[PDB]
């Protein structure tokens, strides 16, 4: 399950398809929790293609499902991710992860 929530401005219509890179400004955040990741912190907007399972599957389906310019806001599911095995450190088992994604992207 991925929700999303389009903040309106963008274009509507370059979505990412297969190899195409594609350049994000995401910012992590935990459900009740703090930020974890942010590409807008390392000012490195993560260039990724589509095709590779490279993201995880709650970063992966929100991306196709944005457009050039948009501004979502993902609520990933646990299962998708880490919900059993949980990053050391970073991400712990059973996490509802959120994330502010903006695809201003590339290709």
């Amino acid at each position: 399950g991925v929700e999303i929530e389009t903040i309106s401005p963008g274009d509507g219509r370059t979505f990412p398809k297969k190899g195409q890179t594609c350049v994000v400004h995401y910012t992590g955040m935990l459900q009740n929790g703090k930020k974890f990741d942010s590409s807008r912190d390392r000012n490195k907007p993560f260039k990724f293609r589509i095709g590779k399972q490279e993201v995880i599957k709650g970063f992966e389906e929100g991306a196709a499902q944005m457009s050039l310019g948009q501004r979502a806001k993902l609520t990933c599911t646990p299962d998708v991710a880490y919900g059993a095995t949980g990053h050391p450190g970073v991400i712990p088992p059973n996490a509802t992860l959120i994330f502010d994604v903006e695809l201003l992207n590339l290709e």
